[PDB]
């Protein structure tokens, strides 16, 4: 099996050149935390590179917010660990309690073991001090992602198998991308007001950064997989469906532009200025470098 030809139109922002400092920070902070990773769970998450992921994604980060996302993403591979093909993962019950537990840790709730003491420290190293619009849209998609482990595991006891669409509106939840964009807003220094984030062009935008994320993470991971539902809608092989995902990526890279140049007409045709016009026109400078940063750690 081959990799399809990859539509990449999008150009590098480069590598964050503090890499093998946030990855010592990382290890670090989960010795500190008591986060005992056993033996094949290490040789995963070296294998995995968090650190290689989170310099891809915000290369111009300040050291402290690089060392604090990637904790954000060392410590989101150990809730998968324990959700995807764990003792929780089968079992809808224990699943429930859990995740359950752990967005009660979100909110303020007194944490219990070493994942979530380290929940309750990334949470008020990020959250503490930062506006109301912020905290409400960094929850509901930290929350979303925390709650998809739940609803796979109810569509698995069911036997349900998921739609074509719908699993690709759970990708989203469930994908790396949302809290990233929540993250991003921290190292750019920029705040959307909501007025700004109902905008339609960067709804769409958002999604298309998100989607494209998620499908190439499917691509390089080739279940809940867009290709093998690909290769069933289809009746095609492998290497058929594989050459199909690249096309539909083609079309999300396609709406990553086309929603950038309709933001910007959105922008002028509202009269956004001062902060919000900064803010929205960063995004259109930067998604396209986080969609590129996301495919090269994926791709590669
Ligand atoms: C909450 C904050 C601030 C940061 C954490 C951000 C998130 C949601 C990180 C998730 C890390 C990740 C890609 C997984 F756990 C795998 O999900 P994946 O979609 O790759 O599933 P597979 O298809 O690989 O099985
Ligand atoms: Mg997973």
């Amino acid at each position: 099996i081959t990799l399809p030809a990859f539509h990449m139109p999008f150009q590098s922002a480069g590598c964050h050149p503090g890499l093998a400092e946030t990855r010592e920070a990382a290890w670090e902070w989960a010795a500190a935390e008591g986060l005992d990773l056993s033996v094949p769970a290490r040789r995963k998450m070296i294998r995995t590179r968090p650190e290689l992921w989170i310099s891809l994604i915000f290369p111009q980060a300040t050291q402290a917010h690089l060392d604090l996302f990637c904790q954000w993403l060392f410590w989101a591979f150990l809730v998968d660990d324990e959700f995807d093909d764990g003792p929780a993962g089968r079992d809808p019950l224990m699943c429930e309690r859990a995740i359950a537990r752990l967005v009660d840790v979100f909110d303020g709730a007194a944490p219990n073991g070493p994942m979530e003491r380290a929940l309750a420290g990334l949470r008020d190293r990020t959250c503490r001090g930062r506006s109301p619009q912020w905290n409400r849209q960094f929850r509901r998609d930290t929350a979303a992602w925390l709650w998809t482990y739940y609803a796979e595991a109810v569509e698995r006891a069911a036997g349900q198998v998921p739609s074509r669409a719908e699993f690709a509106k759970h990708r989203r939840d469930s994908v790396a991308m949302q809290p990233f964009l929540c993250l991003h807003e921290i190292t750019a220094g920029i705040d959307l007001p909501d007025s700004a984030r109902s905008l339609p062009a960067y709804i769409a935008l958002r999604n298309a950064v998100t989607d494209h994320s998620g499908l190439c993470n499917d691509i390089c991971s080739f279940e809940h997989n867009a290709v093998r539902l690909i290769q069933r809608d289809r009746g095609s092989t492998l290497q058929e469906a594989v050459d199909e995902a690249g096309i539909q990526l083609a079309r999300i890279a396609e709406r990553v532009q086309r929603a950038e140049r309709e933001l910007i007409e959105e922008i002028e045709a509202a009269g956004i200025d001062g902060p919000t016009r900064t803010a929205l026109e960063r995004c259109v400078r930067d998604y396209r470098g986080l969609v590129r940063g996301d495919f090269d750690y994926h791709a590669r």
